[PDB]
């Protein structure tokens, strides 16, 4: 079993990182282009990021649902900035309009400056306490239960979502995080645990940690990985494109982003930045794993670079560890969605092997 | 100037009130029908209600934006249940995708049971205090400012909306309310004040109160009214349809029927009569300063066509010129209809 | 089995016949409204008329296909005015883009003035000869055959349709006609024979003739009927709306319309106009069968008028004769598509009974 | 004035010519992708080819009209296989539904085997005779006339198009042809004369011939050229992609590469070079009087973005300002979560 996702560039898109040269503005028409591409190419779904640097994920996903037939949408919810009852009604409404194509990404928010801008003045441990109480209300209201809940952070009385969702018991819960509070929350409530593109040894230990905590709660969680991808027909062209992606990234822009990443209260972001740390020589931190994207961009920071056989081999490495979901992205997002689907899909298991023509 | 709105029945639709007979379920397909009808008929926009009995307004409006060309969407925001910065980013994205077709309806929420279900335990005076602080943060972040704000209820530090809206300075703020705190809030921050379909004398006094308070703040507010409509070609058919609507004294004013208010629907009063009678009541409200008219009918799809074909030619421009590409008009295979 | 169709008013729509009062212009937006209504309400398909009085059927059907999911489109082809090879490629493309939702209505054209305007100067017998040779080439090219054909009217050499259709062997062929040449063509080539809304006794004889001729060709054809419908909650409201539909029809327009029909070289049009002769009194030619639409409109001319039980009863009467397809219409087409689907669908067989 | 068109690959698309490697099937979804790409990028329109090797142009164009806002469709009509009255009603209906976005490409058909497959057994001189009579009836019915016409090939009596088009007097007529019979027909009836991508000296001589014949009839025709284009940021990558396109001398003129003519593609020549070289060759053709430019690339979706992002700012208005919608803000991917792209 394997689900291959693509990515909607709600932060912005282009041919190069860091610079405005070759940039592509994010419009309704361009978002339609990427979503309808992933829909017709046969991708399982698309991940839609959230945050201050993005357009709103719920507005984007809701607008693209009537314009696609099979594509699923992994939309992010951020506990602490919205009522859990209201978030559930949004999830129910969007899941009903899409006829069961909604996927939920639980996001706790690792930037204290952005969180204070949204009105949240909570420590790292406190944010996961709100998320813990949030998900308990969210999951229960969506199953038709009039919820009475009074916790340390959230309190609802007769919380009801009158319109039931299509997917039972609720739209699947995806979650990413590397701290101990994140692994506990994932093991207790979520359905799929997501990690960024660390080397296989680091992901295997993170998966083993989550699998252990989930077993202690009598549950089993599925796993997925988030990666960039620069795949070409030959290995020489792929690494040539990787160097070309970052040719306009000055040293003062790398210092500007790293100064902002150190402000983050995120353990998952810390492990991603602990792979590059501003270096430019020796960026291949692992066989066909290139950490050049993390020099400027937040969140995901590594990419699989190589020919179709080299990239498909790295996928089997992660799949052998138990990872079943793969969320890819490329620059630019439209062109690379076709390139991955035409070079890598025939090398992947079904149904992706048979989607090529 | 006049803006004529229609209504999206996101709580549900049907042919009759009270009973489930002839009911029509709210689906994506039917919502497309009503929105695309109001879009092509030439309505200025549609009001989208909010509450526990409705589907989410932001999901529906966002889904209908790429499916319409000119129609505007009056979407409701609710302070107290969402971050003001995040609500502004939501408004910005929907306004950008729609190319300036987003209108904001500020709703405070008058049901204490529903408010407790959403996690808000605030009194009437407190609810308008959050709304006051909410709009100050909401309006300023959308104007490009990095907002630092610490009030009695809300507090943000370095609140920024990185994507600017299409409409400047922000999507217009519509607001409805009858208390003194609402009239003060409307006179200070909002752009359009909304009132229910009261008799013309009662609306004039409410408008005079808001218009007086707005002058003290150096502002002028526009006004709008929300009214159901049962218009037929003759007055006899209209009152026959009104009686049929509630078959499973009510005329509180000339051609103002309060039968819709018997149950918890969109409004509580309705204009019932022939096209000349309905246009006469509209001209009455317009003379008091009302420029926006938010209408609805049962069912909303059929009645959107009925109002637009019987009343639009009797209204000011551009609605007078919307009634009626050339060639044949009506069903022809050689002689054209004349 | 039963397939219920609706109708796209490409001639124009409105609340009243004959006059421009209460008319509704046919735009892309309004056609989207009616097509998307029939799609979501659960109708099997929509019939799209063709002719000089219509917008082009192929442009409209192709434009509405990507805007609907399940609805099928009964598009009309006219042999004699387009190449059979080209017509087949058009059908294949629309059938492929729609993923098998294309239905073909074979139209021969009964107006000699309109036919001469299109460049066809053929007698009634000759028109069915071109249609005969047209359909033979059309059906064979769509089955992957490089066709060589040299007939009295048409001649092709190496006619190929390189893109195969989705429905096999080809999109189903619907056909309407009342002449003897039409019954032969229907019995030999088409898949569904269509008739206008005549009384059940006259329809039963038309169906018996086509099934008799089809047996001599070793084939069996299915049958469908075309009707208007004015259904209300009560029988009094239905007859009140039927009288109201024709209140603005001029007596000069009645003679001017029937004068153009007396010049029509069509038996189906003559059998439909002879049910009224312009006489306005006593229009109910059968229980709940009202022939008021035929006073001005060509083609369909009768309507089922009554309460939901009366309308559903007349439908079952036609179904007992072997009619499986029902193509309904009302004025205006958008509102009345909802009215039929909400008043009559629960009284019909599945899947229409469970769609509400 | 300048109109830049793209191309809908209704015959098929892919990364390479001749081979099936990297091929891309023509589906409704992919045709939407290319059409909606040209729509948002700001192209004037798209050319839709016709023939036995294509899906029907009228079905595709009509299907794409409600899915686009400004993009125009240059749809081909072929006299001899359809009645002129019916063709006009089709043009009127599509022009009305699109609100004046329909363009007509008059195609006579140069393949006798394909013409015989469609039922036409006519010589070269005869084919242009039907086209002459076809356009005369087609143009007159669209202007509201009840047309009576009896020629050597076509005959109509009381031909009327009851629904008038949006563009007056009729959707513009584009036409391509190299024979003397074609140049006479173009100078007399059509609005835009189209030619393939010959070297600039040959195009100037063909355009002057049509302009002389048109002047003798008191008319003036506009001109357009059809070209492939392989434009990259550097000249070395462009020629590398051109060599790779046909791997499974050719530079017949400065930046004019004749590799597309090896197989039955869209045309036979291509502009290959850097953005500065391509815009220079366009300025050379534009100085001759060419106002319409119909470009294409392989694959058509990716290259529609590549030409529009590298060449549009170097072209006259409105294409120079199209590279920058009304939206403002973060132009590019956000650096971290608060640093605007440099
Ligand atoms: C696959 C994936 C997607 C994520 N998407 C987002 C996002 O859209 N917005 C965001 O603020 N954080 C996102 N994150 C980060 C986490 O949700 C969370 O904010 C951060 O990791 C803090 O958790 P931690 O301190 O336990 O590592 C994502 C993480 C992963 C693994
Ligand atoms: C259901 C139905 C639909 C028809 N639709 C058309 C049409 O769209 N255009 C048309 O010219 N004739 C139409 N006709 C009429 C016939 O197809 C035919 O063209 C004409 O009346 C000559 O046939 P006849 O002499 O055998 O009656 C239709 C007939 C039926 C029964
Ligand atoms: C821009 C352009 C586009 C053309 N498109 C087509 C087409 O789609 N199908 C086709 O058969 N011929 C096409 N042609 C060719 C002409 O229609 C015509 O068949 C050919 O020029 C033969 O005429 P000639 O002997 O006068 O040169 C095109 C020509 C040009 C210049």
């Amino acid at each position: 079993s394997m689900d291959v996702f693509w990515f909607l560039p709600t932060h912005g898109d282009g041919h190069y990182l860091g610079t405005t040269q070759g940039a592509r503005p994010v419009t309704l028409n361009y978002l339609k282009q990427v979503a309808q591409a992933a829909d017709s190419l046969g991708y399982h779904g698309v991940l839609i990021p959230t945050g201050r640097s993005c357009e709103d994920s719920w507005v984007i996903a809701s607008a693209l649902v009537p314009l696609t037939e099979r594509l699923r949408y992994l939309v992010a919810i951020r506990p602490g900035i919205i009522s859990p009852t209201v978030s559930a009604r949004m999830a129910a409404t969007l899941d009903r309009l899409s006829n069961g194509r909604l996927l939920i990404n639980v996001v706790t928010g690792g930037d204290p400056d952005e969180n204070r801008g949204d009105g949240s003045f909570l420590s790292h441990s406190e944010r996961y306490e709100v998320t813990d109480e949030f998900l308990k209300i969210w999951r229960r209201v969506l199953q038709g239960e009039a919820v009475d809940f009074e916790g340390k952070h959230l309190k609802v009385q007769n919380a009801k979502a009158l319109y039931p969702p299509v997917q039972k018991p609720y739209p699947p819960l995806y979650f990413g995080g590397s701290s101990d509070a994140a692994h506990d929350l994932a093991a207790e409530q979520v359905d799929v645990y997501l990690t960024w593109g660390e080397p296989p040894a680091a992901v295997a230990e993170k998966l083993a940690d989550v699998r252990e905590r989930a077993a202690r709660h009598g549950r089993k969680v599925k796993f997925g990985i988030r990666l960039h991808v620069i795949v070409r027909e030959t290995a020489e062209e792929a690494w040539k494109a990787a160097d070309k992606l970052i040719e306009h990234i000055s040293d003062e822009t790398i210092e500007a982003a790293q100064k902002s990443f150190s402000r983050f209260d995120s353990e998952g972001q810390r492990r991603m930045a602990a792979l590059h740390d501003g270096r430019r020589d020796n960026l291949e931190i692992a066989p066909n794993l290139w950490a050049g994207v993390g020099l400027v961009r937040g969140g995901s920071g590594t990419a699989l670079v190589g020919d179709p056989q080299q990239v498909a081999a790295r996928i089997k490495e992660y799949a052998d560890l138990g990872i079943e979901s793969f969320i890819f992205s490329g620059y630019p997002h439209l062109e690379e969605a076709y390139r991955f689907a035409e070079l890598v899909f025939p090398l992947l298991p079904e149904p992706y092997a048979s989607l090529a023509g």
